[PDB]
């Protein structure tokens, strides 16, 4: 038994609810949650903006400290860095940007890092201002993670479509 409240199970793992990922984490304080990271992890918008503005910056703050040590991630690749005020951790997950020609192929290798934690909070990886379908960011996550995932979707429509679509 854990702390999180409300959601649709999809599947053996796999929950989903329609909620704010930052409200999410305010109130559960989660283990791990997951941002929506660019490899530079520059947190502008999206669930990375959001996730770094409830930190007052400090993600960003620690974000760059990281980039100037190691260089930027890989498509497809993550860190582990503090969750700050929202979390333990914070997973940072660089799921390929559509908007930017990179290979949704590489969505599968980005949901593989959710398989290193036991539990975690999560956005659908490349959707939003990433540019790929949201349905399709779905079923990769039920087909690639076996760890048990909580994913939060802000949209409302965009939750009722995922659900009532989900085979
Ligand atoms: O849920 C998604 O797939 C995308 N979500 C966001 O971009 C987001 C989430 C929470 C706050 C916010 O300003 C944006």
């Amino acid at each position: 038994v854990n702390s999180f409240s409300g959601y649709l199970k999809l599947t053996d793992n796999v929950y989903i609810k329609n909620a704010d990922i930052v409200e999410e984490a305010k109130k559960v304080k989660p283990t791990v949650v997951v941002n929506a990271a660019n490899v530079y992890l520059k947190h502008g918008g999206g669930v990375a903006g959001a996730l770094n503005k409830a930190t007052n910056n400090a993600m960003q703050v620690e974000s760059d400290d990281y980039i100037a040590t190691n260089g930027p991630l890989k498509v497809g690749g993550s860190c582990v860095l503090s969750g700050h005020n929202l979390a333990k951790h914070c997973l940072h997950v660089v799921g390929p940007n559509v908007n930017k020609g990179e290979d949704i192929q590489l969505l599968k290798s980005a949901y593989e890092n959710f398989n290193q934690h036991e539990v975690l909070l999560a956005p659908l990886l490349s959707a939003g201002i990433f540019g790929a379908d949201p349905i399709h960011s779905l079923r990769v996550c039920v087909d690639t993670v076996r760890t048990n995932v909580y994913l939060a979707v802000f949209d409302k429509n965009l939750y009722d479509k995922l659900v009532s679509s989900f085979l």
